[PDB]
């Protein structure tokens, strides 16, 4: 794939492995000049409630900032989901 | 206020009017050549569930989209809110 498939690719792989998350749904990555404006909508659990899936949402957030370079702006969303 | 302050205001005036939206908390808007860009973070009562508050959110991204000209990128995602 192009270098923006792998970037996206880096940060989906960061963000699955945090506890919770039922996937990444959606991934829109973007450079702008030369930074990355990202957002992300993850699956969660249906059960939870909307604080829950905000926590999840944050401990996303701070893996992909913590561990992939250059992003700028990271939005991260939850949606219900029933497969993963 | 600048012109971008007064975009951010009709966005959060269209935004706030939603059903079971607490208030906007959050908005990031940005021109990025002649579009907008916007993260947006509405609160939501804390009962809600995950697939509620976002149902919330997409009547918030409808109700933008279709008012607000302009906007080629809306994300809005969801914090529980105990105040308005």
């Amino acid at each position: 794939g192009s270098h923006m498939e792998a970037v996206q690719n880096r940060i989906v792989e960061a963000a699955e492995r945090v506890p919770g998350v039922r996937g990444v749904i959606h991934l829109r990555a973007r450079y702008v000049g030369q930074d990355i404006w990202a957002n992300m909508i993850i699956g969660v659990d249906p059960e939870n409630t909307v604080e829950q899936a905000h926590e999840i949402c944050e401990a996303v957030q701070a893996a992909v900032c913590g561990k992939i370079r250059r992003i700028e702006s990271l939005h991260v969303s939850a949606e219900a989901r029933e497969i993963g």
